[PDB]
């Protein structure tokens, strides 16, 4: 019981990995039904900078109650597991202005990923293990076609299947991503984290 754990990306390119953003197409969060209040659009934009610091801004809309949420995970490269695409995160729930409104310890694994299209991910708080994500991301709104297959082998691993994910897209029509925020987050300085 508690956070699974899962076989990770061998090899895990960190400069090609964390530039750029992410979308959240299709995901798994727990073990019960899914309710609106959990269906939303997520977009992050992460960086790792030359003092070896990665930082990851997430904007989840949730079309239903037309609301954001903000969060942030903090690392460094010294938080990877070897050359492994898995590490341990300090992830901060804020505000839109960055003011913290809670906290906790995210380990994240790559099960799978290709850095310019797609990556496929579990996440899960130690302390929560009941707060475990299986997600599909993806470069743009939509995964691509032509990765939908090769997608769906690496949830395979985790023994799961695209089709019995939430499909976020289905939201797509109303999803909206708060750019402005997370380009400003991404900027903003958090010394209680950065470091």
């Amino acid at each position: 019981s508690g956070c699974s754990t899962v076989d990770t990306v061998k090899d895990f390119n960190k400069d090609n990995f964390f530039t750029g953003s992410w979308y959240i197409t299709h995901y798994k969060l727990g073990d019960s039904t899914l309710e609106v209040g959990d269906k939303n659009c997520t977009k992050f934009l992460h960086q790792k900078t030359a003092d070896g610091k990665i930082k990851e801004v997430f904007s989840n809309y949730n079309p239903n109650a037309k609301t954001y949420s903000y969060d942030i995970s903090f690392a460094k490269v010294s938080d990877f597991d070897g050359n492994n695409g898995k590490y341990t995160a300090k992830n901060v729930i804020v505000e839109k202005d960055g003011r913290k409104i809670d906290e906790r310890t995210l380990q994240v694994s790559y099960i799978d990923t290709d850095y310019s299209k797609y990556s496929v991910v579990h996440v899960c708080d130690p302390a929560a293990p009941d707060y475990y994500l299986y997600a599909v991301q993806s470069r743009t709104e939509n995964v691509k076609e032509d990765v939908k297959s090769k997608v769906e082998a690496a949830l395979g691993k985790v023994g799961l299947k695209l089709s019995g994910l939430f499909d976020a897209t289905t939201l797509g029509n109303k999803c909206q991503y708060d750019d402005e925020t997370l380009q400003k987050l991404l900027k903003q300085s958090f010394p209680n984290y950065e470091k």
